[PDB]
């Protein structure tokens, strides 16, 4: 509710990866930042400062 941090889980957002967006899914959420499930196929997104939600 209001977004756990700087958003929720299954938000889903952007993680950049490779100097280009991607899109990845909120699975677990940081301080600011996130660890979404990335369209890559991986996990992690990043710290807020680097989400595009």
């Amino acid at each position: 509710v209001s977004d756990i941090s700087a958003l929720t889980v299954g938000q889903a957002l952007k993680v950049k990866a490779g100097q280009n967006a991607m899109d990845a899914t909120v699975l677990e959420i940081t301080k600011d930042g996130v660890r979404v499930q990335l369209n890559s196929g991986m996990s992690l997104i990043v710290r807020a400062e680097h989400l595009v939600f």
